[PDB]
């Protein structure tokens, strides 16, 4: 309602579902507003699978970059020359290209796995679908809109056999159970295809009592994140904690919360529907799976109420400067010149100055 | 009607047309359908002169690179400071600029010239005009909308001696005859002007019994190529041959049959307009001049009736992968993981892994 | 009304207007005609404050290139971390990042300054706003839109003392008047903070007694240009003068006129609303402030009545050519080839050819 920034779960339509797992996939931003028409080609997508379950083979017609939010997981890439399986651990990004087969499995005995992913369609603007090869109780396998000649001279096989063995729809669908010893194998063993990254590899970014902030560039270190002009960040928020008035200096965040819940503060600058320019708070209550838009130059904060696990997808990354509002650092009002402060705010120089160095922590604080 | 993605003739209109040519310009992509409106900057002109006739100057607001897709031509591209004739057999690639002047002639005493340009709109993002010095039959001189004292002092010289030698409508349009002897003078002489590619240079990619393709890339290389992120492909394919089902994993590929005739396959995948996902077959009749839209992570296969040649222009060329769904090479499915496909399909892994061992050759074979 | 490519000042709307100076900025390029679309992110502001004012703190969420146009100034760009004022007089460019807080002063003690940017918005494609740290009589500031509890939290203080010293509404707006010994102190102090750059620095492109052009490109030089695909440009007519029919290759020239006045002739091609392909003129008269769109491949013509002064923002700018259609050098007509002529055009070759040798200069000449 009052937030087109704040996506919820009932944004999250269901593409497929059973009880082995499911996926979601969050609606194109440019339908709610034009606020964001230049996110139009990030659709977002979310996936929980139980123990010792599988996703499928399938490609899709659309760039992905994969993230572990929650268990444990091993998947797989695949290309016509060449496979090449990766066990990933939380916080780790995968990139699948596209027209690239790729399918997930969860390692874990009793925990799960809720994977969540970017995708970028390729031929129409804000739409991808999948390709399977197989057919199932859900979906068709992409070969049945063969021929029946071509099909058999391509295959070097007649109809029946074609059929019997590859095309007949057998599974519940996309996601099915996998037994305890055909998972030892599929980890046994575990081009394009690119390493697993880690996000919180390095040394993080911003880091005190009260939070953490890991983030992964456009950089002649990461040459495929170069190549998108997309940045990977993860935000950590203590229970109490605040992370304080900010923004992303060029940035667009496709932020999503991997677990706890939390307090969003999101401020735009609003012409009506010499004309009144507006400031408009917008605020929003966070939980497991939300999703929240974080427009370029715009003030955020967020505060925690439980321990607060977030996830950040970026555009127009290169350069990226995330400036803070308040704090000893990234203080860009503490910047301005001293006379520049004078005239703008209602305070003298001396004394607006002063009220900067009484906040004497820096990103994260103690929300109250 | 059924098919958005098979454009023959009757979606080609035509611009010029005279006894020595005619000029052929195909409807913006993005009208039938957004099913692929990535591409609605990329529009396809085809061309046809006789023996001795000359595409008289002109250019245009639009990027270019041209194509001899049957016969023999010699072409100029100019500058401000400089020209540079080349002549240009079948399967030759030349680039003009956006802004530069060119014209086309036929080298050849009996046989045609039916050239394929790919053109590439600057202001519109749909559309290009063009812009000829010279006023003719068909169109008129660019400097007629100037003023009698501007062209005056231009040129230096009275408005009668100008509109005299250079603004007065002469030709029969944009395509004339030519001499013999004028000729021997435009081939005897035979910057931002590039030299011409020649498509088919060195060892072809996919190559056997039944079938050829020939690709430039953008590469390292090729440095024009790099820069618009187009490759350029060509495809040859024997009578009674199949071009087995494929697909690009990301370029999206404008083809376009220079000659013969032949069987095209395409399989999409359709959400109408927890909803059903269905993939529906698209059919065609291929036929000289002919152009079919093939976008990223589809399958298609092609069959040849007759000695089938096909030109493509790739758009999000960089690092694609062309994947075949079926032969030992580029065999994409083979490279699945055994217990992967075990789970997926129908059949068994092993009984689903000798059934691709069954088709033993790679990427061409015979149709029936 | 007859002219879709002339802006004057009706166009331009005022965002903010005090007696100590104004802020025009100027409406979308994609409303009066899809003509030039794609010009749709570029947005043209443009700068009016009297001596010893000041336009106060503020960033966008909208890429910036700034450039003086009348009179001197000295400019501040600020970071999370970092300031850097700098002294610009004219025909000084300089490029304030997106998300950086920047102000400006107007230096001169008696003389004026008519600064001139160009934005570039990220978050939504036609649309810029800006931020203010400062509430005052024209805005709000955009801290007001956060909570109690979280302001305080952050500041490390209660509500009274930040309102006090920060947040109330004090000024009459977005542009103040300075104190002199004020002054001599923001002067006295003159990253992604890029240094200033001099349009005018190196020997000029175009240059005789007729006319003056100089033009800053995306190149290895300048490290930023060649990030934006874009070209500053300066062209300076001579009263009695004449800019010869000319055009640019690829690059699409948002001109805007710094002083003087002149004499505008654009030279379009128009499919109406086999089709007929229309040669139309369009003129304007020009005058300071004015606004002309001059698309790729087009040609103008431009005369000077009074001592007059241009401003060109490039887009598409790398490997432009601009071409000549008269003169000397840059003549592209001379360049085609002597048998090319004679064909196109109704005279002869060697008569054709002999009236381009009559004149005998280049870029600019006597207008009359
Ligand atoms: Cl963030
Ligand atoms: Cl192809
Ligand atoms: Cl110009």
């Amino acid at each position: 309602r009052n937030n087109p920034f704040y996506f919820p779960s009932r944004r999250f339509s269901t593409r497929y579902g059973n009880q082995n797992g499911r996926i979601r996939v969050l609606q194109r931003f440019d339908q709610r507003s034009r606020q964001f028409q230049n996110l139009q080609n990030h659709r977002i997508v979310q996936i929980e699978a139980k123990p010792n379950t599988l996703v499928l083979p399938k490609h899709a017609d659309a760039d992905n970059i994969l993230v572990i939010q929650q268990g444990q997981a091993t998947v797989t890439v695949a290309n016509g020359n060449n496979r090449k399986s990766f066990n990933l651990d939380e916080g780790h990004a995968l990139r699948i290209p596209s027209g690239f087969i790729s399918y997930i499995l969860n390692r874990h005995d009793n925990q799960n796995l809720r994977v969540a992913k970017i995708s970028m369609p390729v031929n129409t603007p804000g739409q991808f679908e999948d390709f399977f090869p197989a057919s199932s109780r859900d979906q068709s396998s992409y070969l049945q809109g063969f021929s029946r000649n071509t099909l058999e001279a391509a295959f070097n096989a007649e109809f029946n056999e074609i059929r019997r063995v590859l095309l007949e729809e057998n599974n519940e669908g996309v996601i099915v159970k996998v037994s305890k010893e055909h998972v030892e194998e599929l980890t046994k063993h575990a081009g394009d295809i690119t390493n697993p990254i880690n996000l919180r590899e390095g040394e993080p970014d911003l880091s005190n009592n009260f939070g953490k902030l890991f983030e992964v560039k456009p950089d002649k270190k990461n040459p495929q994140l170069q190549d998108l002009d997309m940045m990977l960040t993860c935000v950590e928020i203590k229970e109490g904690a605040l992370m304080l008035p900010h923004f992303n200096s060029k940035a667009m965040v496709i932020v999503v919360v991997n677990k706890g819940t939390g307090n969003l503060e999101l401020v735009a600058v609003r012409k009506e529907q010499g004309s009144n320019r507006e400031v408009r708070r917008y605020t929003a209550r966070l939980k497991e799976g939300d999703v929240f838009i974080m427009p370029a130059a715009h003030p955020v904060a967020i505060n925690a109420s439980s321990e607060l696990h977030l996830l950040g997808f970026g555009i127009n990354a290169e350069n990226n400067h995330r400036i803070f509002l308040a704090g000893d650092k990234d203080n860009v009002i503490d910047q301005i010149e001293k006379q520049a402060k004078d005239l703008a705010f209602p305070g003298s120089g001396e004394q607006v100055e002063k009220l900067i160095k009484n906040q004497k922590e820096s990103h994260f604080v103690s929300a109250r």
